[PDB]
């Protein structure tokens, strides 16, 4: 199989984390693609009228509070 990067069709700054646009599970960086479709739907990679985005990312938990 090919388990290598998926060079974001939106940013392409090494798509480290992942946001898979469903039901065509193309993995863009965490919710990068989301931004793209909202303005330009029909997936940048396979012109599908996207439904949801799943973020099966690891070891997260940033910030302290909400503002400070
Ligand atoms: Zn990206
Ligand atoms: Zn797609």
């Amino acid at each position: 199989m090919a388990t290598v990067a998926e060079r974001c069709p939106i940013c392409l700054e090494d798509p480290s984390n992942y946001s898979m646009a469903l039901p065509c599970l193309h993995a863009f960086c965490y919710v990068c693609i989301t931004r793209w479709i909202r303005q330009n739907p029909t997936c940048p990679l396979c012109k599908v009228p996207v439904e949801s985005v799943v973020h099966t990312i690891e070891s997260d938990s940033e910030f302290g509070d909400q503002l400070i």
